[PDB]
């Protein structure tokens, strides 16, 4: 961090944080990076070990309408103990509780205890009443948004042109309508969705590793909105196939075989349903199975919208992102998986 901003950070923490931060000099202010990106940047600010009395906070610099919303949403989830505590909010960013933890790894998503908890937390999130638009316009609204951007994009480099040409050759505008007809035919309750429920957005809390049902916290609610519940679950299933930790180009690995098996999907929803609908436990065996089977159809259909949306999203990112990542390859992997899924489903 360039030392000019190492100043601002100091002030933000001097002004906004209580106790020993109030009477802190600039010569005792440690702040390391946590993640660059020139957008939604994260830093760890802390005291010297020498200063008696929180000792560590996270600072989030925004970088690049939706600012009002994100802020209220974060504040609400903090108030309700569903998110990190909010300690300071300003134009450039916010100071948040630092949660001692690590992000999950992809392989961990399939661990029965982890899956069960993720299902529980998503269910809780889905139960939240939030002060936002309750109409489910997000999913197609966003896909149309990205689609229009996609059709406008021109790349100078030659292989990017060929990659894009291959993607445009699927006839994306017609394929979107194909998905619309399928998804408008597939009922799914509208709820407050995380919309980006990937391993990277799930913290395993330090010293709770032994807890069976209470070791996780969903974070990063950048894409959260009222949306079809099938999207949140289908999208999460899809994330079983993608590992963003790979250290070589394109900086992800995709594995269609790691998509949850029927059994793994039933285990997830088995834990989702009681958590979401409290009386669910008390239905007949017959009735539970009906709901489960319907739910498998629903989530596996919406899974198609996860490939499609993130596919489009990734083409745009290839134009405009500063992040070192193989977007065009990722987009192609999402479309591969999209068609593979349509084939598996007979749609
Ligand atoms: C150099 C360095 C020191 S620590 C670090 N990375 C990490 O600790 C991981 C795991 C914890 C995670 N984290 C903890 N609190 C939060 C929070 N409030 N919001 C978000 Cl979005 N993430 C949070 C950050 C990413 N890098
Ligand atoms: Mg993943």
């Amino acid at each position: 961090p360039e030392p000019r901003t190492r100043r601002r950070a100091y002030l933000w923490c001097k002004e906004f944080l209580p106790g020993a931060w109030r009477g802190l000099r600039e010569d005792e202010f440690h702040i390391s990076v946590i993640r660059g990106g020139l957008s939604n940047m994260l830093f760890q600010c802390s005291l010297p070990d020498t200063t008696a009395t929180p000792r560590k906070v996270l600072l989030r610099l925004y970088g690049a309408e939706a600012m009002v919303l994100e802020s209220v949403m974060f504040a609400i989830l903090a108030e309700r103990s569903l998110g990190p505590k909010l300690y300071g909010i300003f134009p450039q960013g916010r100071l948040e509780q630092f949660i001692p933890s690590r992000r999950l790894d992809t392989e961990e998503l399939s661990l029965p205890d982890i899956s069960a908890e993720i299902a529980e937390k998503m269910a809780t999130f889905h139960g939240m009443k939030m002060p936002f638009n309750k109409e489910p316009k997000w999913l197609f609204g966003t896909m149309e948004k990205y689609l229009k951007e996609v059709l406008r994009i021109k790349f100078t480099e030659e292989s990017r042109i060929k990659k894009l040409h291959k993607l445009l050759s699927y006839n994306l505008p017609l394929e979107l309508e194909n998905l619309r007809s399928l998804l408008e035919s597939t009922p799914s309750p509208v709820v407050f969705c995380h919309n980006d429920c990937q391993e990277g957005n799930i913290l395993l809390l330090e010293g709770r590793e032994n807890s069976e049902k209470q070791k996780l916290m969903l974070i990063d609610f950048e894409y959260s909105s009222y949306n079809y519940r099938g999207f949140d679950i289908g999208n999460h299933f899809c994330e079983w196939m993608y590992d963003y930790s790979y250290e070589k180009y394109p900086f992800f690995r995709a594995n269609i075989r790691k998509y949850p098996t029927k059994k793994q999907q039933l285990h997830f929803i088995s834990s989702y349903l009681p958590a979401f609908q409290n009386d669910f436990e008390n239905l007949s065996t017959e009735e539970k199975s009906i709901i489960k089977e319907e739910m498998l159809l629903e989530v596996n259909r919406f899974a198609l919208a996860s490939h499609f949306l993130w596919g489009l999203w990734s083409i745009v990112q290839a134009k405009i992102s500063s992040i070192e990542f193989g977007y065009m390859d990722y987009a192609q992997a999402r479309f591969d998986a999209y068609f593979h899924q349509k084939r598996k489903l007979g749609v």
